[PDB]
């Protein structure tokens, strides 16, 4: 279950300390470019927001919405089982709340977690939207796990570019609001 996660993080993502805080955004990260690497989207958008939570931001063919096999839908699944999308439920079991935002085929979607991946309510279809199809992904880090919840700007531009190099006419941008102006930095290639 995701409480294993919360009992022994470090046998999940290697520390709880300023490098554990940091891999939680490379996690989301990957399942972005990924989706990148398949299709599938050409920007990926990382934002540090004013309460020091992060989104992750893709314009991909957005996380399926339909029911899963097991019975739950496949959003919930993604980020609620282990055992598509690994690290995830890792992510979800981490912080105190995430949701993800779906645009598919002009509806929009979301699903709320708290407290260490507790889905609250379920699944909802918002409504229509103009929207691009993608998949946002927004969440606290567990300030009860870690060290420190204080994401830096620096170590998070300098592993984005290297997630940039991976990537053709695929634009990864951070952006910092903590912050009285939006600072950012852009990085994209080219062949
Ligand atoms: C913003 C980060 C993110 N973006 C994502 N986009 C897709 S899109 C997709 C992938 C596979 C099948 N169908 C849709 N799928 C995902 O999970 C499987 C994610 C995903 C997971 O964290």
């Amino acid at each position: 279950g995701l409480e294993a996660v919360r009992k022994r993080p470090g046998m999940y993502i290697g520390s709880t300390d300023s490098r554990g805080l940091h891999h939680l955004v490379y996690e989301i990260v990957d399942n972005a470019v990924d989706e990148a690497l398949s299709g599938y989207g050409n920007e990926i958008n990382v934002t540090i927001q004013k309460d020091n939570s992060i989104c992750v931001a893709d314009s991909g063919r957005g996380m399926p919405t339909g029911m899963h096999a097991s019975g739950i839908p496949t959003v919930e699944v993604i980020f609620t089982v282990l055992h598509h999308g690994v690290g995830a439920s890792v992510v979800n079991a981490l912080s105190k709340w995430l949701e993800v935002h779906i645009v598919r085929d002009g509806v929009e979607y979301m699903e709320r977690f708290e407290d260490g991946g507790k889905p609250v309510g379920t699944l909802k279809k918002i409504g229509k939207t103009k929207k691009r199809n993608g998949t946002s992904v927004t969440f606290l880090p567990d300030d009860t796990i870690f060290s420190t919840t204080n994401f830096s700007y620096e170590i998070l531009a300098e592993r984005l570019r290297e997630s940039a190099f991976l990537l053709k006419g695929v634009k990864i941008t951070l952006t910092d609001e903590r912050g009285e102006e939006p600072k950012e930095e852009v990085f994209h290639y080219e062949e």
